[PDB]
């Protein structure tokens, strides 16, 4: 089996253990966080949006057991000092929010692991990906990869359908997203200065910029800096839409054609559907986008048209999903 | 004084209430809902969003006192039996949601009213007001006027300075929305079978379709069908954006150069800010749509230029406000 | 197998169906609402906190189809015109808030029903039933039946054990509830002209009645008036929690007293825990009550003690699995 | 006028400097917290529950303007730094959460202060006041007090009546409390390891423990040890209220009694209201407790009694107002 670390038991780190109890051939091994075993237990057993862990789990003192498997767990905040030699890690998923640089993620490999995958955007020279977009540029030598934002793996299958079929011009994208972890629960001095991030995140629509806007560019390379955009966030605990809006090479586009060309196109990583759902429909989803037809719109003024395209992503499992495809690909090459 | 009643005690009819004890010369001597007395002065004094009432509220049998001015409220579904007759109403807020066509707001003037604005698009043969975009347009010989949504409101003075300024060729808009009173609190059927506005309304982002979209081409008749776009509704109470993406007849456009476009076009309708804001901060706010300059790209592509601004609004007392306006300019005339 | 009707395809009506599909032995054979068929099939493919119906949903003219089962539908207020004599109806399930009366409930008699199950306190001649509290009061003879509400459901087996183990003196009861379909989503008249569920039920707390307070003494006879107390509807969307404040007959009772009491009664209907859980971690639990030892206190102030202790419930799930025992019960004995 | 240094500009450091500007003799001459300038600014114009500020907010380098008056801000951790002595700084408003002992806020006084206010309770040898109900205790040589926290503050005006007119045995407290600064957005290890507080505060009712259960035998000597409670956290962002659950000296009290004790002691820091209103009815308000009549309840069984009051509270604004009126007390004697 694939040793696997986890560095971050946050959101991201917890569903990617969850999905990864789901999936054949992956064995996580060992969790990094900054806090004590029952924490990490207890965090993993109960889940606000995503409901409970269905296995059993419990406290030992390497760290803990779930449905008999232990699972070591470590304290320690440095990555460079974790001992993924001595437990023979294969991947460690990234997932701190801390280490989203390839120099950085460097400290684990020092450590003695043999590849990272960055949850995130990350800077530097390294590969980013989206699953069943661009997987394929994978060769297996690659010792550091970013799995992008949740927002790029919304947008890049639809994105890619957009500029085959109908050649992308420009695009400007929203997306109505859910607060996470790094927003305020109360009006608060925000870490990185954001003025915006610092309000209530419950209480208010939050604009916000997004790094899928130009990840986007790094994902499929013909459409770099054809499209920008940002986010609004909203008070949801889980489930966001990316609205996309753009001009198109071809013109007498139709709403039936567009449609058409995402369903043709769909797969387990990019859904479609034709129900009028909404966010908490996509709560727990393993699609990394979900093509929704009924939010199809062609706004045709004599010559010239703008086209409108919308797709749900929970931006947790959705990410997730897409995440352990990438690290299952990633450990099938070497 | 001009004598006001309002037919719908509601969101809108108890903010354009207190909205009206702030202006001189307009005075409310009656409302009706489908209510008690009780019910009504507890509303008016008390509001989740908007805050406690300042002055003081008092039940009686014609129905409340508000610092010491009488009220009489009626409890009438039909509005052609309403005493608007006996009572010298020269115009009736219309703001139930059941009367928004020409045809139908037109019981209150059999019921004795000189005049009728309706809290929201209105299909028939009026006009549509957003004020300080069209109120020019009213002669004052109207009967039944329109004071378009608040979307429309929200968006009017922007879409204005664009195509003035720039040229518009088209345009599609998205507004994030706070949920209203005609979504459910838990998923339950819904009166006009909308299978959206059935859902949780706090629990969920909800799309949703939006007036705006084309009420606007009746407000600025030179960008009609020009526009489209649809509605996310989202669980705050209160406080709204439009977010605006469109293709215009100049190119080489500057972020500078719209952001300046707007602030030389503001007034007390529309407001200029380079604050990052969020939706809480609009929240009893009176100018019916907010420009948020912090909000505005530019996406040029050699040749070619997508556009995008965005412009705050309290859906309820921007609205209000702007509602306000227009009944006391109809008055007037 | 047994033919049931649910009238009011709500929120307990449709937890109803898909509890009963869990069932082996119940069958829905029918609904009745007052909307369209596509609207019914949408509410219950998609639920907002209770999540994705597993199964396929599929609209018909009859109604709709669930996993192949059909499904007739109908759209008529008053219950004595539904055609249940002709699709030999055992059991309506009302579930519509408007027949909480012995006399109108007998309106699906006359439309030629064999029982019916209200699920709600329903005035009248009837028997009020709390499953594993005292279903055995049941000897199939009856017609007209109330399941009871989802407080006194959540309460009646913490009560029971109090009164039995250590005599209850008297006692206050608070409800600390998720808000429901009669609030108001913006501060709004009220119908039933309650100016606090007129207000904006999710940026509220808001002190209610509560049914529950008198409802107990008819389930548990021997307590009947000693309990008392009400409500407060929070902002969240499903999940509750009672605390209960009590005087009991004997002193020098123990936290560890009380607490290894409730662990003793506990069964399917009655669950017991010492995790340190919140409201969301209840949501879809199919107890009818949950009792958290962690909040157990005992106030002792020289002779004399006050008792406090506290369950949560799913108000929705957990009075809906009970709802359903009922009707299995109700059923076999008829 | 008195010279007041705000050590924490958060919720309730920030509102404590709007009530300082409604009230004549004192100045805010300098505020301290872990960020720059622009945020700060931002932050006290800009504000989710309580409103924009009304005057005129502008930055410059010393800190920034309020309607022309300089105030110096600092972003220096540690307090014992801070050039109290430099700008004769009377009392330190202390907020920031980290000096609630009377040996670390002695810190301020070493730097220049004369005097430290703790937004909280505090623990070592010093004074913990309720204003309106033991101001009084002040003498004016104090040179470290606790203002108390926001339940207690709701609470004591209420137990001293109880406690006065018909004595108190004893009673167990639960508040219905707003969610704060110090719970997470999302699922996330917390810093003080509580696994509730952990939990997502928007979207869960919370248990948890309160100061005010026992910081209340600090401001009514005679009813120490006689009250017992914990909270509940619920998805408001801002308005509390605190049920109590009591059993008295007296028998045979009724309603009307309880009530008109109430009201006849009503001043700036005690209202009285008998109309049905909601927690967001008391955002912004100024009484440190607010005795809501509609809520009385007695339970009388034979000879014995239970008696239940609440009482509301903004556990930002109502706490403020009381921690002005002792700064202005305090500052008034020395
Ligand atoms: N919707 C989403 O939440 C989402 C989606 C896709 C990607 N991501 C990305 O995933 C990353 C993590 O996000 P999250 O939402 O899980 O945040 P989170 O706060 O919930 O989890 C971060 C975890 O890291 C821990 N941590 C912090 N510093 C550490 C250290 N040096 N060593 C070990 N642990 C440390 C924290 O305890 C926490 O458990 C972020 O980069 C985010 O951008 C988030
Ligand atoms: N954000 C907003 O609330 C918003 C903004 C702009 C315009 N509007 C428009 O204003 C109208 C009402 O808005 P609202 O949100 O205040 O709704 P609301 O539900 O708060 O108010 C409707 C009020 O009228 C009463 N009523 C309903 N039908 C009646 C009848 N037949 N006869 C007498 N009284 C009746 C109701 O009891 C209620 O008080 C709608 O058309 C809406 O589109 C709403
Ligand atoms: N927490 C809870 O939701 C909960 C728990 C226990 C009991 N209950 C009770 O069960 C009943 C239903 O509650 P709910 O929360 O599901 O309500 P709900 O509003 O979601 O559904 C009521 C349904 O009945 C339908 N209806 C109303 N009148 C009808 C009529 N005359 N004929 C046919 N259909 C009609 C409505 O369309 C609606 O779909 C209520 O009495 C409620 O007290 C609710
Ligand atoms: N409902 C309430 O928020 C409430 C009510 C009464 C009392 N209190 C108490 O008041 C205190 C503050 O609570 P709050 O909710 O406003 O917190 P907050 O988080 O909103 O404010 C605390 C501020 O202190 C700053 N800070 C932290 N350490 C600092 C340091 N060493 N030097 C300078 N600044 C520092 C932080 O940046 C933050 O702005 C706490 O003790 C709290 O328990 C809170």
């Amino acid at each position: 089996a694939v040793k696997v670390a986890i560095n971050g038991f946050g959101r991201i780190g917890r569903l990617a253990f969850r999905r990864i109890q789901e999936v054949e051939g992956l064995e996580v091994v060992a969790v990094n966080d900054l806090t004590d075993d029952d924490m990490l237990a207890h965090l993993l057993k109960y889940d606000t949006m995503q409901g409970r862990f269905t296995g059993e789990v419990e406290v030992v003192d390497g760290g803990f057991r779930v449905n008999g498997k232990e699972v070591k767990s470590f304290s320690e905040p440095d990555a460079s000092k974790l001992p993924w030699k001595d437990l023979n890690i294969d991947v460690v998923l990234e997932c701190t929010g801390f280490y989203t640089d390839k120099d950085k993620a460097q400290a684990h490999i020092e450590a003695g692991a043999k590849k990272v995958l960055i949850s995130a955007p990350a800077t530097g020279d390294l590969k980013t990906i989206v699953f069943n977009t661009n997987h394929q540029e994978l060769d297996g030598s690659e010792t550091v990869v970013s799995g992008a934002s949740s927002t790029t793996n919304s947008l890049a299958p639809v994105a890619k359908v957009l500029n085959d079929d109908f050649g992308l011009v420009e695009g400007l994208m929203t997306t109505i997203n859910a607060y996470t972890g790094d927003q305020n629960t109360q009006d608060a001095p925000h870490r990185k200065g954001d003025k915006r991030r610092a309000r209530a995140a419950a209480e208010n629509i939050i604009p916000n910029s997004t790094g899928a806007a130009k990840a986007i560019g790094k994902v499929i390379p013909e459409i770099d800096g054809k499209l920008d955009g940002g986010a609004q966030r909203v008070p949801v605990a889980t489930g966001s839409l990316t609205e996309l809006t753009v001009v198109l090479e071809k013109q007498d586009v139709t709403v039936e054609q567009v449609n058409e060309a995402m369903k043709n196109a769909s797969n387990e990583s990019f859904g479609y559907t034709e129900d009028e759902i909404v966010s908490s429909d996509v709560v727990g989803m393993t699609y990394g986008s979900l093509f929704d037809a009924t939010q199809t719109r062609v706004m045709s003024v004599g010559d010239r048209q703008l086209v409108k395209v919308a797709a749900w992503y929970d931006n947790e499992m959705s990410y997730t999903a897409q995440l352990v495809r990438t690290l299952a690909y990633l450990a099938e090459l070497s």
